[PDB]
C-alpha cells in the first residue's frame, strides 16, 4: 500500500491506497509504489516479486503426455512394420514393392513422428532451429518414397533410378533448408506481449518465406503424387496400392487444409499442440494408408502371398 | 460407398481434432469462428463424399 | 496524472505519478486517480473512461 496526498492537510495525513496490479510495496510507509522488475511481477498482497509463470507446451502437461503418447505408438507401429519387412523380406509381396525403398520410407516415417517431439517442452534456440526443417525433410522423403513407387513416375523421369528420384526430391528442400538456416535461423523468443503476468516461449522462424517454401513444396510433392496416383487407382496392383497412395494424399490434404484455421485460431503454448496433432495425423495415415493392408497380408492370410496375387 | 463414409467420417474426426488445442485455450469470437468452421467441414465432408 | 509525495517535503512539493490502468484523472492537480465505473476502462492517455 502506499501514501495518498489529503487536499488541504500535511504530509503526516494520508490516505492509504493499494499498490496497482504490477507494482509492489515491501517497505512499509512507502511514499510510491516500486514496479516489479522484468521477469516478476506483483504477488497476491502487492508485497512481493514473484517471478511470472513460464507457457511453454510441458513433456507432463496432459496434451504433452497425450501427443507424446500418441507418438510413441506411431514409433512402435513403424517399427513393428519395418520388423515385419524384415522378418518376412523376401516373400513376394514385400519383393514387388522395392523392399530397399519400403525401409527407406519407414525409417523416413519414424523421422516424422519423432519430428513431433521436437514441439513439446521448452523451446530452445537448436529446437526452433530443427523443428520445421525436420518435418519436412523427413515427410519430403516420406513423398519422395510413395511418389517412385506408384507408376507412371519412373518412366516419366527415364524419359537405380529410384534413389535418384528420391535423393533430388530431398535435396532440394535440404537445399531450402539449409539457406534458411544460414541467412535467417530460427531462434527462441520469449514473449511478454501476450498476459502480462506469463512470459511465453516462442520459437521465432527467420522468414515466413522460407517457411512458405518449405510447406509450399512439400505440398507440391504430394499433389503431384495425388495427381498421379489418381489416373492409376483402378490397377489392383501391389493391392490397389495407387488407390491407396490416393487415399494417403487425401488424408494429407484434409490434415493440412484443416490446420491452417487450427493454427490461426490457437494462441499460447497449444498453438505447439496444433502442429504435432498435424504432424501424427499425416504419418498415421501415410503409414496405414500405405502399410496396413500389406502387413495384414503379410501375417494374417498369407495364401494371398503369392506373385499371382501380388 | 465404404470409402465415401470413411472419409466423412476421416474429416468429421481430423476437423474436430485439429481444433482440440484452438478450443482449450481461447476467447471471444474465436471460439464461435472454430465452432462455425468445424461444423462447415463436417457438414460439407459429409455432403461431398456422400452426394 | 496524479500526485505523489515527496517523503521530507511540505505538501505543496508533488511529483506526478501516471494513474495505473483502469483508473482516470480528468483533473488538474488530482490527488487520487478515479477508478473508471464497470463497464468502463481507462484511456490510453488516462484522461476519461471509455466504454
Ligand atoms: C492413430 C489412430 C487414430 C489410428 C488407428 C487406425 C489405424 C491404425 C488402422 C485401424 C483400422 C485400420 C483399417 C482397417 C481396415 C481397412 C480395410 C482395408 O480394406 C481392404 O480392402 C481389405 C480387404 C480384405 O480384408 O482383404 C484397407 C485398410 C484399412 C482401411 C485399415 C487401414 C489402417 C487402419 C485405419
Ligand atoms: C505442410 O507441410 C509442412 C512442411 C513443413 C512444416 C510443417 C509444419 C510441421 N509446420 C508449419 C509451420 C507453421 C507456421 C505457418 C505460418 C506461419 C508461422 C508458422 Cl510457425 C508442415
Ligand atoms: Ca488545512
Ligand atoms: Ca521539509
Amino acid at each position: 500500500t502506499r501514501k495518498g496526498i489529503i487536499e488541504g492537510e500535511p504530509t503526516c495525513c494520508f490516505e492509504c491506497v493499494e499498490c496497482p496490479d504490477g507494482e509492489y510495496s515491501d517497505e512499509t510507509d512507502a511514499s510510491a509504489c516500486n514496479k516489479c522488475p522484468d521477469d516478476f511481477w506483483s504477488n497476491e498482497n502487492h508485497t512481493s516479486c514473484i517471478a511470472k509463470e513460464i507457457e511453454f507446451l510441458s513433456w507432463t502437461e496432459p496434451f504433452g503426455i497425450a501427443l507424446t503418447l500418441f507418438a510413441v505408438l506411431g514409433i512402435f507401429l513403424t517399427a513393428f512394420v519395418l520388423g515385419v519387412f524384415i522378418k518376412f523380406r523376401n516373400t513376394p509381396i514385400v519383393k514387388a514393392t522395392n523392399r530397399e525403398l519400403s525401409y527407406l520410407l519407414l525409417f523416413s516415417l519414424l523421422c516424422c513422428f519423432s519430428s513431433s517431439l521436437f514441439f513439446i517442452g521448452e523451446p530452445q534456440d537448436w529446437t526452433c532451429r530443427l523443428r520445421q526443417p525436420a518435418f519436412g525433410i523427413s515427410f519430403v522423403l516420406c513423398i519422395s518414397c510413395i511418389l517412385v513407387k506408384t507408376n507412371r513416375v519412373l518412366l516419366v523421369f527415364e524419359a537405380n533410378l529410384q534413389f535418384l528420384l528420391v535423393f533430388l526430391c530431398t535435396f532440394m528442400q535440404i537445399v531450402i533448408c539449409v539457406i534458411w538456416l544460414y541467412t535467417a535461423p530460427p531462434s527462441s523468443y520469449r514473449n511478454q506481449e501476450l498476459e502480462d503476468e506469463i512470459i511465453f516461449i516462442t520459437c521465432h522462424e527467420g522468414s515466413l518465406m522460407a517457411l512458405g517454401f518449405l510447406i509450399g513444396y512439400t505440398c507440391l510433392l504430394a499433389a503431384i503424387c495425388f495427381f498421379f496416383a489418381f489416373k492409376s487407382r483402378k490397377l489392383p496392383e501391389n493391392f490397389n496400392e495407387a488407390k491407396f497412395i490416393t487415399f494417403s494424399m487425401l488424408i494429407f490434404f484434409i490434415v493440412w487444409i484443416s490446420f491452417i484455421p487450427a493454427y490461426a485460431s490457437t494462441y499460447g503454448k497449444f498453438v505447439s499442440a496444433v502442429e504435432v496433432i498435424a504432424i501424427l495425423a499425416a504419418s498415421f495415415g501415410l503409414l496405414a494408408c500405405i502399410f496396413f493392408n500389406k502387413i495384414y497380408i503379410i501375417l494374417f492370410k498369407p495364401s494371398r502371398n503369392t506373385i499371382e496375387e501380388v
